[PDB]
């Protein structure tokens, strides 16, 4: 039988999460020896990651914390932590321990399947119940970036363990493709977005891809990456680019194509998606990444996927012309290291915000 | 005879600077009635702007404040404030007051001519004397953006007064062109940068300009702006784009052109400069706007000019291919309002930084 959850949360929140690189993930084996190691690692690391973020949930404004949906998500995290605590005294040598552990991780993954839209309902509840205010809004924005990135990282750990120690492509290591053909993923995302655009508008822009392999001009561009994450980002970007193009060309039968450039440099693998969808004023760019205005978290969650392995996703528009979106990825698996929020004094001080006049003038 | 400077600094730092819009600047007349109004406005507003920024100088780390060059600049600001204090009890009705005031502003402008490189020497002195540290560096970056923007605004006020109440183009209102042809300024900046590039490399990329006037496809794009500021930004951008293009093409006789798009939307006038100079990894972009790494303040000062009337200057590269730089300006004179730093509690808290582990994980 287990201690009360707060005792575990306090214990594990003292540790910092331990970021892994893509190479470390990829170089992990599938033997029983490896499964025991994964077990002993995860029964420490998953509680550390769960506890760290649960401590930050507590820093949210009372208004947001008081909402039923935020309380519900909190309750899922508590149960998931306790599920893992059941394994603290279990023997990795016992095969039943390992199989039970995998079952528990699957149960946790399912429990948390709807976390993103449930948190979004919490934001809506806060808005509806109290009205929004600038201070709470900035805290929510800061928190949600970290909460959703934390969640991405926990899902990564769980998927790697369950996929490796249970198909489509046996060459993958869990969810990682050591030879991801970037243009192929671009095409897959385009194809799916085209189906949607065609359904609603009966037309869609064509795709043009150009590759720039700086060091090896001949060679098709590949990388070590999780194709599902790359697909996610590109699909969201294509949906926006397609909608802009069609909606800004209502009187036209000829649609400008969406142009994608994939560039491979010494350190970056960059993917630029350029549309001629008429663009958006600079003032309105920030809103596209806001959880508050978006309550529709496609763009901010996509940018988190990019940031997760030390990349980024940036938007640059020319109002009256169109928009460029750029996904920046690390070219090398050794540079592709998890970006994980950590609960400490610096994190804590960020929530300690209050209402005041800013450091810049008003007329 | 005058009070000690600190008594004036305390008095005037209580007020907030008053931001003017481009339209307000432009709608100001040249009559004796207007000169008296400009006088009575500036003998309050200039002391307010001087005092506000002098109070922030005092928040710099002792290490930076202790440098001879920072002390020298401080001493200039003190004398300039006192110069204006001489006018507090003077009669605007007396023509000698007005003429003496204009002389005093000219003297102040000359006194402060070398502020930018003198402050940069202060940064170098801090580096040489103590070695740099991350906390001081972040404070310097925050301060210098505000200090240099404050300086831009003070020079704007002084130039407007001296130019209007003392040529090349009588249609200008002080330094403001109500009908600035943007492509003409682009060409002027290109021409000057080409002279420099040709001198050192014996070759330079060609220029291609495209305009997108969204609402009036025929019409050449014009705006209300200070052409010297726009020229400054474009010249710096062309120098970087040209150098990148030539240096990345050492073995080539054919240079890719620099492409400029000028787009006019409902709210933004955007100028994009695109080069194929091989680009720079994302990791190194931030450094381009850093005063510390730049000690060469061309890019950060250019971005301040853009920000001064509520615009921005952004860089986006594709490593292995090239770089896009975008100047965002407000299309409408009514939206073009001075962006002025103000000394208050929010400003004060920014300098109150200390050394600690960040809110994100290390391996
Ligand atoms: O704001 S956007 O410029 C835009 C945003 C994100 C993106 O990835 C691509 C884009 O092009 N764009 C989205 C959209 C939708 C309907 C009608 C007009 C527009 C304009
Ligand atoms: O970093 S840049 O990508 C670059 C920076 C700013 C800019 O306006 C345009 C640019 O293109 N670029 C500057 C430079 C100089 C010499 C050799 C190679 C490079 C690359």
């Amino acid at each position: 039988s287990l201690a009360g959850a707060p005792k575990y949360i306090e214990h594990f929140s003292k540790f910092s999460p331990s970021p892994l690189s893509m190479k470390q993930f990829l170089d992990f084996g599938s033997s029983n020896a490896c499964e025991k190691t994964s077990f002993t690692f995860l029964r420490q690391e998953l509680p550390v990651r769960l506890a760290n973020i649960m401590k930050e949930i507590n820093l949210l404004p009372d208004r947001v914390l008081s909402t039923p949906s935020v309380q519900l998500v909190q309750s899922w995290y508590v149960q998931s932590l306790l599920d893992i605590m059941e394994f603290l005294d279990k023997d990795p040598e016992d095969h039943r321990t390992l199989s039970q552990f995998t079952d528990a991780l699957v149960t946790i993954r399912n429990r948390h399947n709807d976390v993103v839209p449930t948190m979004a309902q919490g934001v809506l509840e806060y808005k509806d119940t109290y009205g929004d205010d600038p201070v709470s809004n900035q805290n929510i924005q800061y928190f949600l970036d970290r909460f959703y990135l934390s969640r991405i990282s926990i899902r990564m750990l769980i998927n790697q363990h369950t996929l490796i120690f249970d198909p489509a492509h046996p060459k993958h290591i869990g969810s990682i493709d050591p030879n991801c053909n970037v243009s192929e993923v671009v095409k897959d995302a385009y194809d799916m977005a085209k189906l949607l655009c065609d359904k609603y508008y009966m037309a869609s822009p064509d795709l043009e891809i150009q590759e720039i392999n700086a060091a090896n001009s001949k060679q098709p561009i590949h990388m070590v990456y999780v194709p599902s994450h790359l697909y996610h980002m590109l699909f969201e970007l294509f949906k926006n680019a397609m909608r802009a193009t069609v909606e800004s060309h209502e009187s036209s039968l000829i649609l400008p194509p969406i142009k994608v450039m994939v560039a491979l440099g010494e350190e970056d693998l960059s993917i630029k998606m350029s549309d001629r969808g008429g663009g958006v004023p600079l003032r309105k760019i920030e809103r596209l990444f806001s959880y508050m205005y978006s309550t529709g978290y496609g763009l901010p969650i996509s940018r988190l996927y990019a940031k997760y392995f030390q990349g980024d996703l940036q938007l640059f528009s020319m109002e009256g012309f169109g928009t460029d979106a750029v996904i920046y990825l690390k070219a090398l698996s050794t540079d592709s290291v998890e970006r994980l929020p950590v609960y400490n004094k610096s994190a804590w001080r960020h929530y300690q915000t209050i209402q005041e006049a800013g450091d810049w003038c008003v007329p």
